[PDB]
């Protein structure tokens, strides 16, 4: 192991905004509130160019525990989307070796 327990892991979900928004990937975890997509996990256009159309990702979450992770598309008029249809729960082990993974979904 190392010290830190961050769990950085890569998320890509299919979507697309209107040049002005952003999906949401709030799990069940105070990095990931998955109940407040405040502190969820946020995929954007990053390499994209417009704002977020294929909402991609790459954050963390320092735990190493069971934590939900229901996606939530946030918007640019209304508000967000709690895909809560195709949920998850990354139960990120305290171990070490792979302390980030993937996540992949896709908005339909
Ligand atoms: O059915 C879903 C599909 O619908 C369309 O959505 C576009 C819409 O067509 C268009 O009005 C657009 O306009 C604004 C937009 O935000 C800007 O991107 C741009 O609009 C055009 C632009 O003028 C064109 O040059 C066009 O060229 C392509 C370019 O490679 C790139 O823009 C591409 O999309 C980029 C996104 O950053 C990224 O998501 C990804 O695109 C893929 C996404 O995964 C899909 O969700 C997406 O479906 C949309 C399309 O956006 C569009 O057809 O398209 C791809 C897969 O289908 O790659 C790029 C990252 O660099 O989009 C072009 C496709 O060859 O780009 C857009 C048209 O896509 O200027 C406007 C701002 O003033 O708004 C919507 C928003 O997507
Ligand atoms: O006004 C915006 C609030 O809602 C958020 O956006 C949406 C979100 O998906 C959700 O809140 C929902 O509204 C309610 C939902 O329909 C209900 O099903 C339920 O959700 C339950 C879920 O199963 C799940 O989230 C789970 O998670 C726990 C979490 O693990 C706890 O830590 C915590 O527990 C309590 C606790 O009292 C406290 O932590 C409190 O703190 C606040 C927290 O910031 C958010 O929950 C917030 O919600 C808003 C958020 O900003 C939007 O993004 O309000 C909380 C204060 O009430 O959280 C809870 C609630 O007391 O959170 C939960 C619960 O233990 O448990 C929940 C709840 O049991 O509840 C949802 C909220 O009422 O839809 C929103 C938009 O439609």
């Amino acid at each position: 192991c190392t010290t830190p327990t961050a769990v950085a892991v890569t998320f890509d979900l299919t979507a697309t905004t209107t040049y002005g928004e952003n999906i949401y990937l709030v799990g069940s975890i105070s990095q990931l509130g998955d109940w407040e997509t405040s502190d969820g996990i946020a995929l954007s256009a990053d390499k994209y160019t417009s704002s977020d159309p294929l909402w991609y990702v790459t954050v963390t979450l320092p735990a190493g525990e069971s934590f939900e992770y229901k996606f939530i598309r946030i918007e640019s008029d209304d508000s967000v989307e709690w895909e809560s249809d195709p949920n998850r729960e990354y139960t990120v082990p305290q171990a070490c070796g792979t302390s980030t993974a993937t996540v992949t979904d896709t908005w339909r």
